[PDB]
DNA sequence: CTGTCTATTGCG
DNA sequence: TCGCAATAAGACA
């Protein structure tokens, strides 16, 4: 429980190092081999009108019930699985906060990647927090303001960037998700796979 | 009626 | 290799 704090306007997020190497590339392997990520029709999005596959695989798991809905795309929860209740229940430990589901996206390599977004789903519980642990290879995290983005912007407010390591977690509080978009930028040089879950707050 | 704020490619 | 600008329109609300 040494964090970093990430602290901009209207930026609450905090950083920390979970896991050691040993036990990260555990956890790892074992996500590798245990969750299933979707396909096909449930893996393409629509997007200023045009529909995509993602540039990434997948997953959500969580409570009986949920559902999870982006970007013309519906996805149900898996029942959890006792590495993901592993993590929940380490996560939840070291915040005090509790979750019922967790989004999964795995990215093979660099050229994989995830565009901006702000996690404000009407599902999501106004005010909770969103956990997000890495394992694998260390990719570049990105925050930029919601006012700073276009090419007049109503003021220009410095982009925050993080690298988010193996084994690591970081805490996206509220406002956080109000203010911020966040993603996770092309790196041609990363080769290896990085495996992200976000835990979430969702209502039912 | 008003009036919307979102994955890829094409630059530089 | 990278980050930014440009990118439908109609079914909502």
């Amino acid at each position: 429980h040494s964090w970093r704090h990430i602290r901009a306007e209207g930026l609450d997020s905090s950083y920390t190092v979970l896991f050691g190497k040993a036990e990260a590339d555990e956890i790892f392997q074992e996500l590798e081999k245990e969750v299933e990520y979707f396909t096909g029709a449930l893996a393409r999005v629509q997007v200023f009108g045009k529909w995509h596959s993602v540039p990434r695989k997948q997953a959500t798991y969580g409570d009986a019930g949920l559902t999870y809905t982006f970007s013309g795309l519906t996805l149900s929860p898996k029942p959890w699985i006792p590495v993901l209740e592993r993590i929940r229940d380490h996560v939840s430990g070291v915040t005090g906060q509790t979750f019922n589901f967790v989004l999964i996206n795995r990215y093979k390599d660099g050229s994989d990647h995830i565009g901006e977004h702000r996690d404000d789903c009407r599902e999501l519980a106004p005010g909770s927090p969103i956990a997000s642990v890495s394992f694998g290879a260390s990719r570049d995290f990105v925050f930029r303001h919601k006012d700073s983005r276009g090419k007049s912007p109503s003021r220009r407010v410095a982009v925050v960037r993080l690298p988010l390591a193996h084994g690591s977690l970081l805490m996206m509080n509220h406002p956080t998700n109000t203010h911020w978009y966040h993603s996770l930028p092309v790196r041609k040089k990363v080769l290896a796979p990085r495996v992200n879950l976000t835990f979430r707050k969702i209502l039912l």
